[PDB]
């Protein structure tokens, strides 16, 4: 297990444009495409990212290209944050993975909210900030996946992957 794998089952494989939980088009894996309520503009994205006419369809290998570079973007942007490198440094493996999964989903911005959470997290009060993590719109809305990534912080184990 790791934070490909894991990211993997979160997101799951969509190879044709779709809207996500928050009704976004996204397609591959879990690669947002735009909040805009158009399709061309998504199409748009789209192409431009792929550096070709895809026509909202891309292949297995871009997917994968697209979520390379996604896994990536999130781990440097913790790195660059001021508030989150910190608490991602004091962190051991899996944990991190957990927080790299939190960044992907919501954004540096997103997960930047979880401050109070963070200072636990920070100070390894895990089952406290397990409890914390759980009164956010993020858990309500899309509930079983913040379970997953909960008990990840909670246990420091990959179990609730497996
Ligand atoms: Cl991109
Ligand atoms: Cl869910």
């Amino acid at each position: 297990m790791n934070i490909f794998e894991m990211l993997r089952i979160d997101e799951g494989l969509r190879l044709k444009i779709y809207k996500d939980t928050e009704g976004y088009y996204t397609i591959g894996i879990g690669h947002l495409l735009t909040k805009s309520p158009s399709l061309n503009a998504a199409k748009s994205e789209l192409d431009k990212a792929i550096g070709r006419n895809t026509n909202g369809v891309i292949t297995k290998d871009e997917a994968e290209k697209l979520f390379n570079q996604d896994v990536d973007a999130a781990v440097r942007g913790i790195l660059r944050n001021a508030k989150m490198k910190p608490v991602y440094d004091s962190m051991d493996a899996v944990r991190r993975a957990a927080m790299i999964n939190m960044v992907f989903q919501m954004g540096e911005t997103g997960v930047a909210g979880f401050t109070n959470s963070m200072r636990m997290m920070q100070q390894k009060r895990w089952d406290e900030a397990a409890v914390n993590l759980a009164k956010s719109r993020w858990y309500n809305q899309t509930p079983n996946r913040a379970k997953r990534v909960i008990t990840t912080f909670r246990t420091g184990t990959w179990d609730a992957y497996k």
